[PDB]
């Protein structure tokens, strides 16, 4: 880890502010950083593009991000970006032109000092076993 005490990786995203687009009832934005992989954020009425921004309260080194979904199968099209205090922005997982299945979680290597995490579901790919699901994110973790 980059943190003293040594340990391994720390979830510095956990409990941090989450802002973005409308949530449906019982599925608010905070569910993205609550440390529980079963609780979800779901966009109000499946409205897309849907976004979520985790504020890490200033620059922290982050090794890699963890984008967790409800389960495997969903065919969402999603962008994941990062931002520092300086105003620099970098797409770390560009998957907006996705066709076919998404897996349950994604490791997204960063290895940069960042202050913000921009997760954006831009649309839904045709087909799949779950063609009916709404724009949802279970958890985003920031490992440093
Ligand atoms: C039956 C189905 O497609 N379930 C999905 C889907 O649920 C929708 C919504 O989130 C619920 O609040 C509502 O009661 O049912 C909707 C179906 O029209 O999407 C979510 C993820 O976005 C999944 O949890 C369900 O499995
Ligand atoms: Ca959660």
């Amino acid at each position: 880890g980059s943190h003293m005490a040594s340990a391994n990786y720390v979830n510095i995203a956990e409990n941090k502010n989450v802002s973005g687009s409308n949530s449906q009832s019982g599925n608010p934005l905070s569910n993205i950083t609550d440390g529980d992989l079963s609780s979800l954020w779901i966009s109000d009425n499946g409205a897309m593009p849907a976004n979520a921004t985790i504020d890490l309260e200033g620059n922290n080194f982050v090794d890699f991000l963890e984008l967790h979904f409800e389960k495997e199968g969903f065919r969402f099209q999603f962008k994941v970006e990062v931002e520092d205090e300086s105003g620099n922005r970098e797409t770390v997982l560009d998957m907006t032109s996705n066709t076919e299945d998404n897996k349950k979680s994604y490791n997204i290597p960063v290895k940069k000092e960042i202050s913000k995490i921009h997760a954006t579901i831009t649309g839904k790919a045709p087909g799949g076993s779950f063609d009916q699901a709404w724009a949802a994110i279970a958890e985003i973790k920031a490992m440093s």
